[PDB]
């Protein structure tokens, strides 16, 4: 039960309803960057270590390790979309040679709006303190925004570039998307735009549509949003004593 698709998708290209989608099919874990928040977080300096060794370009020897890293992280799962996975599509394609790529687009002036309101926000962006308390509720470090923000340098294959220039991430996002449409052989990709549901997905990787349920549509920015500002207002057992000390515990002043 090893790796069969790879989701070369970006981040909020629909990456959560394809890891869905696949999951639905196959009944197996489809890697998703949820795992490493919710679940894995300990694959953190994994991924970390493996981007630091793509900064500089590898050595035969250092891509061995480099494939033997993403064998430890993604064993016992069927699938993986999203960051940081989806920048290691090259590596992972010639690794698993029965494995297909499916690429989810969508339309790029939808892709930014919606990649500042949820992903990376432009640093002046006054939701930038919420995107990164949240974070710190769940426990994110400072070294999962550099694990994140490396990922994203390693998959648009630019050292380093104003994060704070639109026009600049459309040219990335452009040319990402163009990139593996040419590195990747038409009969071994698909390309599932925004909507084009289950006929597509199942025909292209021989299964059966499945019966009753219905393609999935989640991580909207209504549910993203609405759950953010949930666990901002969220109150720690502690924080509710000391509230409660002050309505019933004896008061000095
Ligand atoms: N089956 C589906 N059909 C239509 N839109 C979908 C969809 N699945 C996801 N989307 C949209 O893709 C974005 C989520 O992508 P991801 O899961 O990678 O974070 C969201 O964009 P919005 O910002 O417009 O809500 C979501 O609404």
């Amino acid at each position: 039960t090893s790796l069969t698709v790879i989701g070369a998708g970006l981040p909020r290209t629909g990456t959560l309803s394809m890891k869905k989608a696949l999951e639905t099919i196959y009944c197996q874990p489809c890697y998703h960057m949820y795992e490493i928040i919710l679940n894995k977080q300990y694959d953190i300096s994994k991924w970390q270590t493996l981007l630091d060794i793509k900064q500089s370009k590898t050595t035969s020897n250092e891509i061995l390790i480099i494939q033997n890293s993403l064998k430890e992280i993604l064993n016992g799962y069927i699938a993986v979309t999203d960051l940081p996975a989806c920048g290691f599509y090259r590596e992972l394609m010639t690794m698993y040679p029965n494995a297909k790529v499916i690429l989810t687009i969508r339309d790029r002036n939808d892709w930014l709006t919606s990649f500042r309101k949820v992903v990376l926000p432009r640093t002046n962006d006054t939701y930038k303190e919420e995107v990164d308390k949240v974070n710190r509720i769940l426990g994110l470090n400072t070294e999962f925004d550099k694990m994140n923000i490396d990922s994203l340098k390693f998959t648009f294959q630019n050292n380093q570039i104003d994060f704070d220039d639109d026009n600049n991430l459309l040219e990335c996002y452009d040319e990402y998307n163009k990139t593996v449409q040419e590195i990747v052989p038409s009969e071994r990709l698909l390309v599932h735009k925004l909507g084009d549901g289950w006929e597509p997905l199942c025909q292209f990787l021989n299964v059966n549509i499945p019966i009753g349920i219905t393609y999935p549509h989640v991580n909207a920015l209504k549910e993203v949003t609405e759950l953010t500002e949930l666990l901002i207002k969220y109150q720690s057992l502690d924080v509710i004593k000391t509230k409660l000390s002050e309505v019933f515990g004896s008061h000095h002043h």
